[PDB]
């Protein structure tokens, strides 16, 4: 059952925004905002920005085919940070811990 998968999907992704997590998910709640960050080659960079906001707007619409879908986007804003940033930035290794938390949920689910 897809609607079985996409509800556990939906699970996943409220417990990434859960307060447990959020000491090191909230710079992944919203699209970088690149304007007010003056990270001007950013959207040169990275070819297609992801976030949160935009994997929650895709469940609820009902966007995803498959949880392989959903977890491709999930996946993809974390590759966008580490493709990004240096190594030793304090971004990457919040991404990490969030990565952590998604993919034990995600391989479980
Ligand atoms: C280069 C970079 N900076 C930010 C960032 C986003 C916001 N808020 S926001 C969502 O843009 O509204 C605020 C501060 C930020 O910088 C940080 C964040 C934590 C630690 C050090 C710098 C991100 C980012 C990425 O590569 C992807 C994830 C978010």
């Amino acid at each position: 059952s897809h609607m079985e998968q996409l509800k556990c999907c939906s699970g996943i992704l409220k417990e990434m925004f859960a307060k447990k997590h959020a000491a090191y998910a909230w710079p992944f709640y919203k699209p970088v905002d690149v304007e007010a960050l003056g990270l001007h080659d950013y959207c040169d960079i990275i070819k297609h920005p992801m976030d949160m906001s935009t994997i929650k707007s895709k469940l609820e619409a009902r966007e995803y085919r498959d949880a392989q879908e959903f977890g491709a986007d999930v996946r993809l804003m974390f590759s966008n940070c580490y493709k990004y940033n240096p190594p030793d930035h304090e971004v990457v290794a919040m991404a990490r811990k969030l990565q952590d938390v998604f993919e034990m949920r995600f391989a479980k689910m």
